[PDB]
């Protein structure tokens, strides 16, 4: 009588079915972050595990977030508006005054320009999904809808009329109207698709760093009892130094028991709605330096160095940050190292590395008339706001720039021009910003023992180049003198012209590498790094360690996602359970019909 | 200037991304009653708002189609038991544990019924929706709420709960071919008690008639200056096949006897807190359903010396010329005029009362008086099932068509019994024992709506023969006069079948299985109205209704428990949004 | 204010459980339910209190049991006898006027 066996099969069958209707169900979801930078617009495709629980709705497991594809670098959002202003306002718009009111006639023409770009991003996104997902995964991803987060960093923020915000209204209309033939349910809203500031970018990069490295989590790393008797809990978070194209961000946890001066403030991630209340309280020093971006620092450096009598003689600017044998036209225009060995300087106003700073330093537009010191800071850098744009960016009494390959002079000038200028640029007081004005002020008044991660392609190139030539050891841990001695050797290299093109030839027959558009001025980045490390060493509190990272390894050893602001943007929406459930699932793609 | 066209274009696009968006949703209510299972298709307007999710506008709930009557859920279980337990399962002890060997066979029975219901639901959606409505309806998902009422309540083993697990599984796997995303969960698809049916019917009535809303009709200030607000709700009298429900608002400024309780809709999680407090008198009587009252009426009338003489039971609620064999078995009026009484234990009208009034049932074991209340109503729990339902010393039931004698027997057997059947005590009920007690001790001024197929057929029959005026508004003597005349009709056999021939040659109608015992319903109506009239407080008005017309005069939905079941879910905004939209049909992926 | 026999039983049950250190914010055991939600309870002791006018019997409802629909579990949080921070307490509460000493 194996009747008992077949009774239990029936009992277990019913239990299996009961468990299935009472337990949580997992489903895969795709998430898209469109990185709309200054000179490019690129799609970023993510996957996440959603959990659907009886009477609780649907949520994302934040630890499941993973990048499955980075797309093609298309034209920057700036290009859409520049071309629209070239056709309808006249190619003369960058110099001549334009009545913005008249441009409302060309709204569907602006819509068409943005449509071209959005179709290309949509095409590229669909391509990445189709190539990375199996048929089962595609069924889950197509049914759930695909939230889209388009965020413009730099480039677009520089227009100062109605165009910018109107463009955003148009991009969202295009995102919410995808072609039905592919079946991917792309959608957005004004909370997910919007421009972000340099300061907000830093906070997102801080969140990304801390999530990927698993330092950020609901469970506190350490708790402490305050003066009143209430338990105060925190995570052991790492700080971040992110050097981008248009700005550099420095975001790190506020030192425990530190009281900042009244004029500056710790940015509280819970108060700013970047982290939910269920996460340990996070108070950070947040700083975004507009003159410390790869592009903006290059422009300002030339403007200031080449207006200094020690460096400028008879129309020749002797640049200590450029290699011996290198020469270029005297301007902050975009440099192309030609196979010939020579340098081509793009003289277009649109391609000038000083353009963001020179538009910021004008009589016609901002803070210049407001605070006397603001106009005083522009004139100091030989950019008088009363002059037209071309004249403001022009390096006067200067014809050529010759490299002298003197690292110590390069460090001294980076210190004097970019890191500790006599008159800092106005302090930014937005919610995302602590309100600091210089690097010294940060490390003099608000230094911390939290570890620091150095990020940005240019920063990592500076270190890796020295390691590649065996000037820096692979175990390099951030010692200043070690870096300075390594860079002093590399930076004294000669530009040699060979049949295969120009080369950076190292002293004492150490070797060579090809000279190119990306590496010709990298000694300025090595000098910036030396200067940052010195200011960090001079702090009362020292970071427990300093590391240079491009990626953070995951549980399997493979990076789950890349460093930057993208992960942080997903998290600040996704971690707010109720609001995310309402927007992504209740409203969803069905909100578009 | 073409600039204003551009400025308007951006402002309209901006409004489009800041404003709420409306979208249509279909909702399904499967009514799994004792004799039948029928789908009910509804339409609703959803509103999607930035940072606020998606909700249903309750005023938009509209019935678009009520489908076919398929077999009762009870048939699934009876057939599976006849096969796997044996033909004598209703009368012999069964080892329920051995039946765990036949779970796929139970699933197989449920699957045939679910496929028929699914196909019918889809046919209704396809016949009522335009191509644009279909797009919206298909996108949002289709919540399904299967609720069983009578029929499955009395099995008392693991079977019913197991059947429900299988039904939700079937609902959660619809045919992908039609594009309709049907889905359910254990909160939507579940059995409901008779007292719960009453509360949902009371909610349906008050919602459709626009009495139930967030804004109160009247308030009273308490000792602490706090407003104690209420709506002006109507009560309901619902006579179904298996039970009769009475639900009405508790008379204002009153407190019930301490041994009974007012049912609070907000406390019972039926209405959200944003709705004024609704305290109700809630009553469900198994013995007052069409099928059960018919069985018990015969059981008690045919055991009384005044009616039973020489093996002949003289029934005053039956027509002169009508005759049937002595049993509470289902009556089939045959073409030849004769009555065919089904002797099957399964077809006995007394079977649900016999199941309640059994030693097996723990319900009669909790309370000591319960067994006595059963026995004194001629349903002896000590007797075996067949003996328990049998009418002794009786061969024939003869109709006498005496309406007043019928009313007086309805009073003594059904409305005001000397000793009622055990009172129903559950979270959804007040604990009253009889109709007489309801109106003697807890009468209200609230208007009353009389509903149910049989109740309305009884009023319509008298109106169609022009015995009652069309504008009849509930007068007891007008009703008793019309019913008295109709109930004195003679049953005549004709070549075309049996007819009810009205006196003074004032008409005729076909005699059938559905209308032969209709005079008992008329007597129940007179008896109920007499009790409501004698109350300290009388309803402001009394109406017989089947549906409530919308603001456009067009029919909005039907009266009954279905709309109320939808509301007790949709009105809890956050819970609804999570269940219908966040989890949705996508919860069934893989 | 006056209190009834049934309220007196609930009050006596709370007294006993507080004094014996059974009632408190710290649950004695927490059970992961069918949905995967941990449901915390104190290990409460029942009371038989025989007074002059009535006898009260109050004890926690058996874990995973379904009472007949004709009777109900008294929830202390719902009756505002215990705050929300205290683990949920469902009791069988009875007061018999005929079991008192007098
Ligand atoms: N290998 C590299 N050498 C020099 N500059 C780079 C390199 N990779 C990226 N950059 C620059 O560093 C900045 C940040 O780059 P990324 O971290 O790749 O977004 C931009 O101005 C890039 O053009
Ligand atoms: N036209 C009718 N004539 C007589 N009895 C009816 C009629 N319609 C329904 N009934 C009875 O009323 C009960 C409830 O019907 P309903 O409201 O349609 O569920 C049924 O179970 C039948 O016993």
């Amino acid at each position: 009588a194996d009747t008992e066996k077949r009774i239990n099969v029936g009992k277990k069958h019913l239990q299996t079915l009961r468990n299935l209707e009472t337990r949580c169900h997992d489903s895969l979801q795709a998430l898209v972050v469109i990185d709309a930078g200054s000179s490019s617009t690129r799609t970023n495709v993510f996957l996440a595990k959603t959990r659907s629980c009886p009477n609780k709705g649907r949520s994302i497991d934040p630890d499941s977030i993973q990048l499955i594809g980075a797309g093609k670098r298309f034209a920057g959002l700036r290009v859409v508006l520049e071309e629209w202003l070239d056709t309808y306002a006249g190619k003369d718009w960058e110099s001549r005054p334009v009545d913005a009111r008249l441009l409302f006639q060309y709204v569907p023409q602006m819509h068409e320009g943005a449509k071209k770009l959005m179709q290309l991003l949509e095409e590229d996104t669909v391509a990445i999904l189709d190539s990375q997902l199996n048929e089962k995964q595609k069924v889950q991803v197509k049914a759930l809808g695909i939230p889209v987060m388009l965020c413009s960093t730099a480039g677009v923020r520089d227009f100062h009329e109605w165009y910018r915000d109107a463009l955003f209204v148009l991009l969202r209309h295009l995102i919410n109207n995808p072609s039905p033939a592919h079946g991917y349910k792309f959608f957005t809203n004004p909370f997910w698709t919007r421009p972000i500031t340099g300061a907000e970018e830093g906070l997102f990069a801080f969140i990304t760093l801390n999530h990927l490295s698993r330092r950020l989590g609901e469970d506190p790393a350490r708790c402490m009892i305050d003066e009143y008797g209430v338990k105060q809990c925190r995570n052991d978070l790492a700080g971040v130094v992110e050097v981008g194209g248009a700005s550099a961000q420095i975001v790190f946890p506020l030192q425990e028991g530190t009281v900042l001066p009244s004029s500056v403030r710790a940015v509280n991630l819970q108060r700013e709605r970047l982290l939910p209340e269920r996460y340990p309280s996070a108070d950070v020093v947040s700083v975004s330096f507009m003159q410390l971006g790869m592009a903006s620092s290059a422009g300002l450096f030339l403007k200031e160095l080449c207006s200094n009598d020690e460096f400028l003689q008879g129309g020749i600017c002797s640049n200590p940050c450029l290699f011996k044998g290198f020469q270029q036209s005297c301007s902050a225009g975009e440099v192309e190292v030609r196979p010939d060995g020579s340098a081509s300087v793009n003289e277009d106003v649109r391609k000038n590395r000083l353009k963001p700073l020179a538009t910021y330093c004008s009589v016609n537009n901002p803070e210049i008339s407001f605070k006397v010191t603001n106009e005083m800071q522009c004139r100091e850098n030989s950019i008088d706001p009363t002059k037209p744009l071309a004249e403001r960016m022009k390096i006067e009494n200067c014809s050529i720039i010759k490299g002298t390959g003197n690292f110590d002079k390069c460090v001294s000038q980076v210190e004097s021009i970019l890191v500790a200028p006599k008159l800092p640029l106005p302090a930014n007081i937005e919610a995302a910003s602590s309100g600091f004005e210089s690097v010294d002020q940060v490390f003099r008044f608000a230094s911390s023992t939290a570890p620091m991660i150095v990020t940005g392609g240019g920063m990592l190139a500076a270190i890796n180049t020295l390691k590649d030539h065996r000037l820096l050891r692979s175990d390099f841990s951030g010692d200043v003198e070690e870096l300075a001695e390594a860079a002093r050797e590399f930076c004294s290299s000669e530009v040699i012209i060979r049949t295969d093109g120009p080369v950076i030839q190292l002293p004492n027959a150490r070797g060579e590498q090809k000279l190119n558009s990306l590496n010709f001025d990298l000694c300025k980045t090595m000098a910036l790094t030396v200067s940052l490390l010195r200011h960090m060493a001079a702090g009362e509190n020292q970071p427990s360690f300093i590391k240079w990272e491009k990626s953070i390894a995951g549980p399997d050893g493979k990076p789950l996602a890349d460093l930057g602001w993208q992960v942080g943007v997903i998290l600040h929406h996704v971690l707010f359970t109720e609001e995310w459930g309402r927007n992504a699932y209740e409203a969803g793609y069905s909100h578009n019909l």
